[PDB]
DNA sequence: CGCTGTGAACGCGTTCACAGCG
DNA sequence: CGCTGTGAACGCGTTCACAGCG
């Protein structure tokens, strides 16, 4: 009935998963094979699917396409989030021309405060300054993609908080501080990084 | 108890940073406490994280914590690092001038015909075929940044080649052996993340 | 007194056995 | 019968209780 958080990310995987055995032309798949090829126990798939519905057909196992439109469902794919960069750095202009963030989510700003940055066209758009947050971020734009420096990340953070952003999906290697109405993401590679080093000096535990 | 959960190992993680900007701040002594605020946990957080490890307690001293700290997560030797997939994200995790100390890079991979040869900070993007005459004793690291259809297939690459660990940008699980670790940073996951807690305020 | 270190209790996420239905 | 759905046990990870000690 209450979902933990682990959860969420194994349904991520369940999805992609489902959308890959789609483009294979798997129309019928198994709590067992979505297991395998998310590396989870049948028993796992099963459950994180039940804290949301009844999606499976007893005895015989899932519709691809149903469970996929369904997983989209709960995950609010099935709509159009509007999203913005902040900080045009290299991250940040990579990003603007990442082609894969789909159809669920578009981009509307890039932010930053740099005289030879602000003004640039780019993707889809053209770079401004961040004071024009307040007036372009209300019902345009629900997410912010956090891409400044470490020390400039809280500090852009607080800026888009009053400005009305709803998620921050945070890619500097620093704990935010936001009111509990703001949900944060953190998406840390150097963390990642520090965890193999971990992970590899210690085999038996891993 | 000696079975250290892998969550105490992102906080440790965050503890450090935290030690980092204290001692950048001129600070000296910290406590269980102040160390729990700004990472946002409990002070019973903190203490039962580094009691895992140890007794580097007095309060604690932000030199000697943050010494004991990078040295339990490794952070005190040169890894060898090596970048495979030189497209945007690869090539921006080329110029990133905040691997520190701890993180050398020391290979740049790809197959475009147009990108092997190419030069690069600090080296040149060579041939994956390269890799199994590159990596031993050498890379024990590798970012990997290609496509999502291509990532199976390299990490194939860089098990057989002899990497250790593999930190993986694409939005797929990969399969790998037993003893070779495997370190997700997934934004498209994080985003979708958003998506759910926006819609869901009240699970918080 | 104030702060650390750590067994033990406790709540929550995972595992499991089977109930439910096709 | 076969595979999904699920209530409850299990056990891991966080919280708690207190012991040690300057
Ligand atoms: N572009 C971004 O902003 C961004 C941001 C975050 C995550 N990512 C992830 O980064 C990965 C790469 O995206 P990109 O936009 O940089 O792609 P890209 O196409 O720019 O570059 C991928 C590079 O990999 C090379 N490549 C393909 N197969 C290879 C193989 N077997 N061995 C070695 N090199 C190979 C390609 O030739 C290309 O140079 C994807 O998984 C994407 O999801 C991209």
């Amino acid at each position: 009935m209450k979902v933990p958080e682990a959860a969420i990310s194994r349904l991520i995987t369940y999805l992609r998963i489902l959308e890959e055995l789609e483009a294979q032309g798997v129309h019928r798949t198994s709590s067992e094979q979505l297991g395998e090829l998310a590396q989870v126990t049948a028993f796992q798939v099963r459950k994180d699917l039940s804290y949301f519905g009844s999606y499976g057909t007893r005895g015989v196992g899932y519709t691809v396409p149903v469970l996929k439109r369904e997983l989209r469902h709960i995950l609010g794919l099935n709509r159009k989030w509007g999203l913005c960069i902040v900080g045009m750095g290299r991250l940040g202009s990579a990003l603007a021309d990442y082609p894969g963030f789909g159809e669920s989510f578009e981009l509307r700003g890039f932010f930053d405060v740099d005289p030879e940055k602000v003004g640039r066209p780019v993707r889809g758009g053209v770079i401004e300054h961040v004071d024009l947050l307040p007036q372009r971020v209300p019902g345009r734009i629900e997410i912010a993609l956090l891409t400044v420096p470490r020390e400039a990340a809280q500090k852009a953070a607080d800026l888009l908080v009053a400005a009305g952003i709803k998620g921050i999906l945070n890619f500097a290697p620093v704990v935010l501080e936001v009111p509990k109405e703001v949900a944060v993401e953190n998406v840390d590679f150097l963390a990642g990084l520090t965890r193999l080093s971990f992970a590899i000096l210690n085999p038996k535990w891993r």
